């Protein structure tokens, strides 16, 4: 019945979104409950940030000196603080839109949807892996720092990143909601360059597993193999290493299919040596990673939110 | 700074969506001011979807037999009758959430955001195109039905999609607001099947254009060509033929790169005759078609709505 790349309704995290300008800079902010959170560098010109001290910076800042609005709306700062990488600055007014929400560190691997903005206003909205490497491939452009993301389970709103940076090659970086950068990166605008990007394996299994069931059955080879022997393959391909955890999380799917977890790696294994030889699967002809397990079933069962 | 598949953001709809049940089949309607929108089928039961009469099954339907919660509140339909395929049931509350909307039936090739939804609730949210053959490669299951597509420019919703059902091919048919199928399919459950799903050659010219903004150029080749040159070549690779008027559209995009549209053109013959030897185009390898020129500015300059 289908599969496709699919982000949460984003309708609650719409309420929250406000411009903050400081000085000459201006960029997006979260407001939740009387609080609005935003990159510490919206306070950096562009010639600071080659070597900003964000400390000092700070001294010559005043609640005044924070300009948010809401739609056309001023909020009245009463207070404003650093933490880590984020300022938060304490508001007179509870947003009334609040959702129930909280703030999450992800694991690699982990997906969720992003909210691009741009002075306040939603642009659009799409799903993202925290790669590997702590990277994220995002779509974002001048002003769309302090854009969101989030996963919503129910009525509950999981915030998990906040967007900083791009880096020369255009892929992006950013922290969690509590201030700290995924990764090793730094919002200083010099020399940093991401990793290997490694592949998400336990992902690509939980898509093939998807593809089986909505009807893309061509690769399912007839060999089984070990953890042990998949990962040699995997390793000269940059697949991440896949542990007995990952064969548990998979354990669902696998019941669902009937095909054992091995089995399906065997498969893998030689699509990664052989090819996909111009086939596709689920109209890709690269092996997706950016699906969870819990992505998968999500979809392919109908669980809905508000 | 990076290239997604992004939809709108999906807020203004979600306070449209909600649960009508008739008899023993729930689907979604879509409420706006004091009408509820939603698929005629839901007066069959699964037996009926062969061959339907809705004339003779709407007689012994009346306002209180179709039941309709939003959240946990009951609307009192007031009224209700058939448009085309749809059936618009009279409420006696307008929607306080109502958005400024309009209907819009799309012309094939052309992009919308899909509101996967289940029992009135939201699910998730994607792009999809409509495809030459009038299907769309979409996510829906049972109960997925009334689920609609939208387009957002500023403030203002154009529906162009409600979702009515899924060929034994596994793609998706549908209506635009006024209840009118796109392409031939019925709301009945028989023998029919989708032509040739031609790829969009004006889209997938916007998107190299996207690709050459963001760095990957390697397939800027050193010809040009013409339109009936380059059409002789798209046809027997299932080609839309490119048109004057695609040209024309094209004008913005050519403008910013520098490119000529027959140069692109003739470097797009060359990937249709000698594949992709193994490369990427932003991150996929296969072209891709979901992208109007229309949407590449959008996303490459950073146009906001609210
Ligand atoms: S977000 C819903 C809930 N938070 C949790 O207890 C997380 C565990 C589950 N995701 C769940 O039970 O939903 C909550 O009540 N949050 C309220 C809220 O706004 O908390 C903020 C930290 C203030
Ligand atoms: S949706 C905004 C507008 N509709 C138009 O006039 C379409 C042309 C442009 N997209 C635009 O000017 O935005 C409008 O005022 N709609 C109001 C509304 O709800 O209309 C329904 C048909 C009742």
């Amino acid at each position: 019945s289908g599969f496709r790349k699919m982000a949460f309704p984003s309708g609650k995290v719409e309420g929250c979104m406000v411009q903050v300008t400081c000085g000459t800079t201006t960029l997006n902010g979260l407001w939740l409950d009387d609080v609005v959170y935003c990159p510490r560098h919206v306070i950096c010109t562009s010639e600071d940030m080659l070597n900003p001290n964000y400390e000092d910076l700070l001294i010559r800042k005043s609640n005044h000196n924070f300009l948010v609005q809401a739609g056309n709306v001023q909020l009245r700062v009463i207070g404003h603080s650093m933490q880590n990488c984020v300022l938060k600055l304490k508001v007179d007014t509870a947003n009334p839109k609040t959702p129930k929400y909280k703030f999450v560190r992800i694991q690699p691997g982990q997906t969720f949807s992003v909210l691009a903005c741009y002075n306040g206003s939603p642009s659009g909205v799409y799903q993202c892996a925290m790669r590997p490497n702590f990277t994220i491939k995002g779509s974002f452009l001048n002003g769309s720092c302090g854009s969101v993301g989030f996963n919503i389970d129910y009525d509950c709103v999981s915030f998990c990143y906040m967007h900083h940076m791009e880096l020369p090659t255009g892929v992006h970086a950013g922290t969690d909601l509590e201030g700290n950068f995924y990764g090793p990166f730094v919002d200083r605008q010099t020399a940093q360059a991401a990793g290997t990007d490694t592949t998400i394996t336990v992902n690509v299994l939980a898509w093939l597993y998807a593809a089986v069931i909505n009807g893309d059955r061509w690769f399912l080879n007839r060999f089984t193999t070990t953890l042990n022997d998949f990962n040699l393959v995997a390793m000269k391909y940059n697949y991440e290493p896949l542990t007995q955890d990952h064969v548990d999380i998979l354990g669902p799917l696998s019941a669902q299919t009937g095909i054992a977890v091995l089995d399906m790696c065997a498969s893998l294994k030689e699509l990664l040596q052989n090819g996909m030889n111009g086939r596709t699967i689920l109209g890709s002809a690269l092996l997706e990673d950016e699906f969870t397990p819990f992505d998968v079933v999500r979809q392919c069962s109908g669980v809905t939110f508000q």
